[PDB]
């Protein structure tokens, strides 16, 4: 599961994601965060 820090990180993962880049180099070009869980905490809220 992705989380990401605030709304436009989160924007920012989803335009990094169109071309397949991995969920990992995404996570951290834009601060966003990788879980093995589904619940992301409340300081990744978005």
């Amino acid at each position: 599961t992705t989380c990401c820090p605030s709304i436009v990180a989160r924007s920012n993962f989803n335009v990094c994601r169109l071309p397949g880049t991995s969920e990992a180099i995404c996570a951290t070009y834009t601060g966003c965060i990788i879980i093995p869980g589904a619940t992301c905490p409340g300081d990744y809220a978005n």
